[PDB]
């Protein structure tokens, strides 16, 4: 038996096999978890069904976190199939491209700010409410991904750095609120990894090349290592850890100035 | 001839004689600065006109930071009068009443999140964009107010924690964007202060009494030490300080666990 | 197999069955690890022989970290039995009772300060150096314990706060130095736990009680939960992690102010 | 008059006209402070009398911070002239050369650890204790200098980072220990400036080049910009500010990764 024998986990935000969430899906399944999966939109449905089956899963649901009623239904639809759940993994984030390309002051407009924070920060609080019942059942847990662009400035990150800072404070507030029920809320801050949201971004190459040089382990981290770190926080080995941001970035955050 | 002699400062967020905005206006004036002012809406037009008079000022303009026209217009209006400005002081913050009262997961709703972040965080960026031409002239600087509820959970603060965390990251993103022009960007993390944004609230009472016991100096902060600290971060004595979050809370944030 | 099958770990700082290093050992053996052990003075030896016998181990050595030869010695003595080690686990700390018993200014003399930083902080840098040859073979990994009394004031803790601050800086620096050799350095900020360090102290309970009231999971943490976190940080599941301070304190570090 | 109208201030650690101590003293004298100085060893005495002459001071005393006797005497010898005192500025920092030149794990020996901590971290505590009676009288304040080597890795800083972290904790433990006598205790974390610590070192030249590139204000900071921030923390404008590490580094600390 694996560490999560006969446990249930919903995984929000699986678009491709390069995803962080795919790396998280692998790891949990490896340790004998039973996965459910949400999809954002009808175009993604067939691919998420293929990914679901790859993890021996037939529990797929449409959930666009921009809509309230999709969040409510997607967990009311899950409540039919499962009478409880051990963890929900939030691995969602978005910003309009125009707010990510350039200098923060000019391109950061109201509507792009409003979306960044809605999808990337409020979805997690929305999802935490719509899960609270099925989580209370098994004293389950929450996991989200964040980026250190929130604590310190990173080129081009811009309005995401704010929406990610909102989300990390939001982790600590969910943790205190849901603590009394036995639910743990945690996040991982991942180093840069090549996925869909990095597709063809030219900054990303140089920026990964910089992260590789600056980091203490002299390499960029893998979706495998983010998967294993997530698993730990989704497991009973992390029962004393709530409210935590776990940096999985080779120790890049700890470096103030690199020799060359 | 005080420290700020023949300098100009727009002060955004004066609603009463209790306000941190008021305290800041007092000490900047007390050092010989030419203040301009803004007011949210028509109902607060007279009271601010009255508070404007007090500091030799007649440069009062309408600014609801919810609307994009009103932000840009009021920064043209001022550009007729002034051809330069040494500082802008953001001191605006709002969240709907039901978001600041209950269980975080239970009470915190999509629009309440949108609104809180929109007024309490994006307004700062929007004002920095609008204020950018004038500040370029004098190589001036920005200042906003934040609360350590972002960094560590406080009771009944909830989504404002998420909104302040977003604002504080914003301060750093601005610090880097506008730093090429000598424009500084800082914030003050004020202890709790009975100002207008706590009246009718019986929790805030208990909150000030706790703060007095935990704080090292064993006393709350009113608005004149927050005012004098804003004076400092707005003076040429802080020419080397940008992107800072200065804690004006008589040490509260350093205490891990206070005796009883 | 267990996760740590065919892996070797040294455990420095086993005093009693209340100890954290004791708890750590139980976790590591439970997943198939072959432990070594150390003892500081002659009076401890047989108790450490007996704890080592409980984990199927006759690798028990003298290592008083006050003495350089005794640190240099044991890692030559270990070098006979093992060609390569998968990690040292530093779990040593000390301060003269009189320094942890009163007002910080009144009681913090030069020798107290000297011992505190020598045993609790410096030692980790020495035992990193002594252990580096055996660590490079299997790309092993270090791990010390710390208390959040470094980052915020806890009453009585006093000089150990400055020692732990030094130690946590010790971690980030070693992590950069030894990263090049593939080595991971990490710490755990454990919540307060009743162990032989507190045995005689009245005020520690009132401190343990406070933690339970403030912490979001409303409970203290066990040497098991610390132990299980230390297993994860010593494994291939934490290969993407170095320089981290992982809080295992049921989320006490996230709360600025708790209901009552 | 200026801000510090007939206040008294002690300045430990003026080495030359390039020192921060000197630069602070200057800015403190500008606002009407009567200054007293100390010197370390018999060589520096004339130079420190020569400098103390520049600012109106014949109050100059011998104080090697390695020795307890000269601390208790220096504050007994000051107590003759001055009945009370308004602040003590601690600009003392020292580590061996060998410890600040190489790989961290190799060059850090027990004695170099003990010197770096004992001088750069304990000296600040020891002086606060001797200076209590005089400080208590005028409800005076303490200031110290630190480097963000404590919080993140800057190359070749090595064991000093452990001492600056140790120090930065002591600022908090002293802020809460001496807080009940209305004594404020703060530190300035200063950007890199060329001083007598930098003289002879060649890495320093390169480290300022990068710090200028990275820092949002595109410039290093001046002893006058550190002077005027110290002034603020030693003044009545900072009465709500204790236990603070104020960054005066052109916002370098706020940058995760600079473009280029
Ligand atoms: N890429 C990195 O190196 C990195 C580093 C740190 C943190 N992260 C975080 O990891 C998370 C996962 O991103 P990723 O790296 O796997 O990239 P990704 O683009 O594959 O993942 C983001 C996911 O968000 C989903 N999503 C977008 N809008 C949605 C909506 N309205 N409703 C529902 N789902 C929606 C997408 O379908 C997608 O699967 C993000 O929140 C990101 O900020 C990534
Ligand atoms: N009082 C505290 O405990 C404390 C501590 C730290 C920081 N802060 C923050 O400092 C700032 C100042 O608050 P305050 O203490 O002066 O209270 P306040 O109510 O006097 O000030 C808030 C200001 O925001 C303005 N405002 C609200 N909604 C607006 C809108 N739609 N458009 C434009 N202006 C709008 C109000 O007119 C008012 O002037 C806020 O951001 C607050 O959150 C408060
Ligand atoms: N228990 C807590 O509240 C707590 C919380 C966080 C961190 N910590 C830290 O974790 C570590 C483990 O503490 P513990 O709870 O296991 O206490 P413990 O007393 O059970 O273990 C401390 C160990 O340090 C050893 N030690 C003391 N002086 C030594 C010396 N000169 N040379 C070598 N070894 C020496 C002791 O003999 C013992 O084995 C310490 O560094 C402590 O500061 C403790
Ligand atoms: N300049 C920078 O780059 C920089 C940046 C951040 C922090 N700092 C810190 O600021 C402080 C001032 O450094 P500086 O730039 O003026 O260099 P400096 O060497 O000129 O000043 C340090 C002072 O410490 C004194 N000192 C050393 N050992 C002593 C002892 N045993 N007893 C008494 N006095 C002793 C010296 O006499 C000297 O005046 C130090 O703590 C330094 O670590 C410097």
């Amino acid at each position: 038996q694996g560490l999560l024998a006969g446990k249930r986990f919903l995984i929000a935000g699986v678009a491709s096999k390069l995803s962080i969430a795919y790396g998280i899906a692998q790891a949990l399944h490896r340790e004998g978890a039973e996965l459910a999966f949400t999809y954002p939109n009808e175009k993604l449905k067939k691919r998420v069904d293929e990914f679901a089956e790859q993890f021996g899963s037939k529990l797929v649901f449409p959930c666009d976190v921009a809509v309230d009623a999709e969040i409510d239904n997607a967990f009311a639809e899950l409540a039919k199939h499962w009478d409880g759940v051990d963890g929900v993994v939030h691995s969602i984030g978005f910003a309009p491209a125009h707010t990510l390309d350039g200098d923060f002051t000019d391109v950061t407009d109201r509507d792009g700010f409003k979306i960044a924070h809605d999808i990337s920060a409020y979805s997690f609080v929305a999802m935490a409410r719509a899960a609270k019942p099925l989580l209370q059942a098994r004293q389950g847990c929450l996991l989200t991904l964040t980026y250190q662009g929130s604590e310190r400035v990173m080129p081009n990150y811009n309005v995401m750095g704010m929406a990610k800072a909102s989300l990390e404070a939001g982790v600590r507030y969910l943790a205190s609120s849901l603590g009394v029920d036995g639910i743990r809320v945690n996040a991982i801050s991942a180093g840069p990894i090549r996925t869909l949201a990095a597709s063809g971004i030219k900054s990303f190459r140089k920026m990964l090349d910089a992260n590789e040089k600056v980091a203490p382990l002299k390499r960029n981290v893998t979706i495998e290592e983010v998967g294993n770190a997530a698993l730990f926080l989704c497991s009973p080995w992390a029962s004393g850890i709530t409210g935590e941001i776990l940096y999985v970035d080779a120790g890049f955050n700890t470096v103030g100035m690199s020799q060359s």
